[PDB]
């Protein structure tokens, strides 16, 4: 796998993002990852919050594809996203304000690591854990 520049356009919610890749504005999903919903589910605006400041105060964002197929059926991007490095997917699960989502047509090449920051979360019973 390997990291593509994006500049964020947009911070849209826990599990979606909208960046500018390539020189065209683009939405993505966040690989791997079920956060609570607010459009207001519990945790659902914290969740929000927390994506929002890691997107808007990085230096630089940037998109990685996994292997497996690049856009769901709603045309938006499914990658893990990294703000200055630090892997937005992972941190949000570590954080315990998501759980890890099914394998998703061979995108896997995360899964453990998001599992284990998830079990550490559930560890601590932290926010969606309490």
């Amino acid at each position: 796998l390997h990291k593509e520049p994006a500049t964020l356009i947009k911070a849209i919610d826990g599990d979606t993002v909208k960046l500018m890749y390539k020189g065209q504005p683009m939405t993505f999903r966040l690989l791997l990852v079920d956060t609570p919903e607010t459009k207001v589910e519990k945790y659902g605006p914290e969740a929000s919050a927390f994506t929002k400041k890691m997107y808007e105060n990085a230096k630089k964002i940037e998109v990685e594809f996994d292997k497996g197929q690049r856009t769901d059926k709603y045309g938006r991007g499914l990658a893990y996203i990294y703000a200055d490095g630090k892997m937005v997917n992972e941190a949000l699960v570590r954080q315990g304000l998501a759980k890890v989502a099914y394998v998703y047509k061979g995108n896997n090449t995360h899964e453990q690591l998001l599992r284990k920051a998830e079990a550490q979360a559930k560890k601590e019973k932290l926010n969606i854990w309490s």
